[PDB]
C-alpha cells in the first residue's frame, strides 16, 4: 500500500508578501504585486517591470558572510524553507535526522550570480570570478545549504522542469513519504531571473507582457488583451509529513497531498497543444493517483500564466477532464496578482490551493474584464469567492511539454 | 506492489567515444581521453586541460537547423539518449507513449549559452540575446526535446544535484517504474561546463588539477601527488524497463537495478566528510534496498574525482561500509581516464559498472603510481582486472554533501 502525506509547515516569498499570511491576504484582496524593477537600468528591454521581492532581510535567516556567498534565488528557498520548518513545529533529533530530506527546485537558478561574474570574466578575465561562484549559483544548494544549516540527513536532491518545479519538486517530494524513503520532506522552489538575461531571454521569445504603462494590469489570464506573462521573483516551501507522523507529535495539519500527476505533451519546447490534450492527461493521472471521480473537485489553481495559448489550452483541459462537472468547479489564476514566478510558481500554488481549503475561498483572477473565446468557466473574475472546497488541484505547464498536477483535500 | 527494473539500452558520448563500445575499449585499454582544450584561449586560466568530445558530429542525431537552437549539453544528451533508445530495440506506439517517459539531468546546463547571450548582452545591448536563450540553455529541455522527438507522454523531469546528477536521474527513474508510474524511463545527465565561467569558476574555487604538463597524468585517484578533479565533457542515457514488460517483448537485459541509496552528509557546502559518513549511509541504504549482505560486493565504480579529501573519504566509507571484505571486492575510479563529467558522471559510470558485469572485468584506476595513506584496497592500478562479478555498485559525491549509489547485478 501506501502512506498518507499532510502538509504542517509553509514558507513564502512573493511579489506580496515576506511570507505567507501577508501574501495571502494579498490575494484574497485582489492586490498586485507588479510595477517597474527598480535599481536596474532597463530602457533598453520591450518589458521594463515584474513581481519583484520588496523589502526582503536575508540577515533574518544569515549572517552577511554566508548570504555574500549565495544567489538571491538561494537566500529566497533558504528564507522560505526556513520560514516552513517552524511553522511546522518540527523538532530534528538524531532519532529522525536520517528520515528527513530536501527537495527545493529551479527552474533556471542563478542567472544574476551568472551575469555578475561574466562582468568581472570579460572586464578583468578569469582570476576575478569568485570562489563561491559554483556552489553559489547551482540549483541543489537550496536543499544542500537547508540540509547543512538544520542537521537533515535524509533524501537531498533538487528538480528543474521549468515553470512546473514548485509542482514536481513537492510532488516527489510526497512520493518519498508515501513509499518510506522519509517521513518529513521540505519541498518547493525558488527563482530570481528578473536581470538582464531573464528579462532579455524572454524578451527576445516574445513570451512576456509588453504594457509597461500600465504594469498592474499587464497579468490578466483569460481576457482578450493578454500579451504574454509577467516575470516574478519568490519562493514556496511546504513541510510535508507522514500522517501517523504528524498526529504523534501533536502537529497542526493544513491539508493532506492525496494526488501527484505527471504528464509530458511530447508536442512543442514553449506552447502547449491547443486543446491541452497532456494537462487533461496530467489532470486524469492526478485525481486516479488520489482516488478521487473529476466531480469531487471544487477549487482549480491554474496554472493561468496570461499567454495567448496557455490560458485557451487549461480551458480545454478542464472541460474535458470535468464534463458537465467544469462550470461547477471554480478556477482562478493568483498569477493575476503575482505573475509568473516559473519554478517557485507551483510551490507558492501549492500553498494557495492549501489556504483556499483552510479558508473556504477561491482566490481571485483580477484583470479578467472581457473574458476570451471559450473562457465561459467560473474563473472567479475580479475578487475573491468563499465557497465548499474539499478537493484542490494546483495545476503547472511547462517548457518541454512537462506537465504537473497536485490534488489538495480537507484534512478533519 | 514493488516491480523489478532492468537496463535494454545503453548511450554515451565521453572524452574516449562518440558511443558506447569506443568508450568502453577505451575505458578497458586504459586510454586518457583527457586533453589541451582547444575550442577556446585558455592561456589566463590556472587551467588549460579536460576531457573534450572529439568530432562530435551532431547531424548523425538532428537537423542542423534544430541544433543551431541548443546549448552542447542538449546536444550531447540527445545524442546519448537516441543511441540508448535505438540500443534497446523499443518502438514508440500510441499504445505504450503513456508509460515511456525520460529524466535527463545536467548540473549546471547551458552555460556556455548564457555565456554567449551574456557577452551579446554587454557589447551589443538586449535586443542580441537569442529568442532561442531559454528553451536552448535550461537543464529539462534534454527531457523536453527527447519527449518531442520520440512522442514520450510519460513522466517528464529532470534533476540537477552537481555531480551526483547523473546516478539521482537514473535512481529516481527506477523507482518511476519500480512504483508503477512508468514501464520505461529514459535516465541519465549531460555535461558541457568546458567554458570560461566553468574553468574560471572551478579555477576561482582551486578545485582543479593545474597538471598543464602533463594532462593525461592529471586525474589520478588515490594517488599521494593528486592536486584536483578534470573537467569533461559528455552524456550516459541508460532505457530503463519494467522486467515482465522487457520479457514480453524479448528485450536483450544487459543486468537488473536492483538497490538505490541517497543520503545527505549534511556536512559542508563543497568538502566531503574525511570519515566518509554520508556516503556510508548512501550506500548501506542502497545494499539494504537490494536486500544485499554486502559481501556479495564484488566490484565499486568509485566517484573518484582525484580531489584529496574526496578519494580518502570514500576509503573510509569502503572500510566502514565493507570491514574486511573492502579488501576482497575491487574498486576503481574510470575518471582516471575520462574525467569527472560532473552532471553526467553517475551515467557513463553506471553504464561502465553494467559493461563491468556483461564483460567481467575491473576498470583500471590508471595514473596510481602511489597510493596515498591507507588507500590499500584493490583500487585496479594501471590495468584491467579480468574476475568475477554478480554486484556492482556505481557511488557520485556532489556539493551540498549529497549521495547517490546505484546496485546492478547481472541477470538470468
Ligand atoms: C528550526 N526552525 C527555525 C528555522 C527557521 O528560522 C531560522 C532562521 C535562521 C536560521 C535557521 C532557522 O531555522
Amino acid at each position: 500500500s501506501r502512506r498518507r502525506v499532510v502538509i504542517t509547515g509553509m514558507g513564502m516569498l512573493s511579489p506580496l508578501g515576506l511570507d505567507v499570511p501577508s501574501s495571502w491576504e494579498g490575494i484574497l484582496a485582489g492586490r498586485s504585486g507588479i510595477a517597474p524593477i527598480e535599481h536596474m537600468d532597463l530602457s533598453a528591454y520591450s518589458t521594463r517591470f515584474g513581481g519583484s521581492v520588496k523589502g526582503f532581510n536575508v540577515e533574518e535567516y544569515l549572517s552577511a558572510k554566508e548570504a555574500r556567498k549565495l544567489d538571491l534565488f538561494i537566500q529566497y528557498g533558504l528564507a522560505a524553507s526556513f520560514q516552513a520548518v517552524r511553522d511546522s513545529g518540527l523538532e530534528v533529533t538524531d532519532a529522525n535526522r536520517e528520515r528527513i530530506g530536501v527537495s527545493m527546485g529551479s527552474g533556471i537558478g542563478g542567472l544574476t550570480n551568472i551575469e555578475n561574474n561574466c562582468r568581472s570574466l570579460f572586464e578583468q578575465g578569469p582570476r576575478r570570478i569568485s570562489p563561491f561562484f559554483v556552489p553559489g549559483s547551482i540549483i541543489n544548494m537550496v536543499s544542500g545549504f537547508l540540509s547543512i544549516h538544520l542537521g537533515l540527513q535524509g533524501p537531498n536532491y533538487a528538480l528543474t522542469t521549468a515553470q512546473t518545479t514548485g509542482t514536481h519538486s513537492i510532488g516527489m517530494a510526497a512520493r518519498n513519504i508515501a513509499y518510506g524513503e522519509a517521513d518529513v520532506m521540505v519541498a518547493g522552489g525558488s527563482e530570481m531571473a528578473a536581470c538582464g538575461l531573464g528579462l532579455g531571454g524572454f524578451g527576445a521569445a516574445r513570451a512576456l507582457s509588453t504594457r509597461n504603462d500600465e504594469p498592474t494590469r499587464a497579468s490578466r489570464p483569460w481576457d482578450r488583451d493578454r500579451d504574454g506573462f509577467v516575470l516574478s521573483d519568490g519562493s514556496g516551501a511546504l513541510v510535508l509529513e507522514e500522517l501517523e507522523h504528524a498526529r504523534a507529535r501533536g502537529a497542526r495539519i493544513y491539508a493532506e497531498l492525496v494526488g501527484f500527476g505527471m504528464s509530458g505533451d511530447a508536442f512543442h519546447m514553449t506552447a502547449p497543444p491547443e486543446d491541452g490534450a497532456g494537462a487533461a492527461r496530467c489532470m486524469k493521472n492526478a485525481l486516479r493517483d488520489a482516488g478521487l471521480d473529476p466531480r469531487q473537485v471544487d477549487y482549480i489553481n491554474a496554472h493561468g500564466t496570461s499567454t495567448p495559448a496557455g490560458d485557451i489550452a487549461e480551458i480545454a483541459a478542464v472541460k474535458s477532464v470535468f464534463g458537465e462537472h467544469a462550470h461547477a468547479l471554480s478556477m482562478s489564476s493568483t498569477k493575476s496578482m503575482t505573475g509568473h514566478l516559473l519554478g517557485a510558481a507551483g510551490a507558492v500554488e501549492a500553498i494557495f490551493s492549501v489556504l483556499a481549503l483552510r479558508d473556504q475561498v477561491a482566490p481571485p483572477t483580477i484583470n479578467l474584464d472581457n473574458p476570451d473565446e471559450g473562457c465561459d468557466l467560473d474563473l472567479v473574475a475580479h475578487e475573491a469567492k468563499p465557497r465548499k472546497i474539499d478537493v484542490a488541484l494546483s495545476n503547472s505547464f511547462g517548457f518541454g511539454g512537462t506537465n504537473g498536477t497536485l490534488v489538495f483535500r480537507r484534512f478533519a
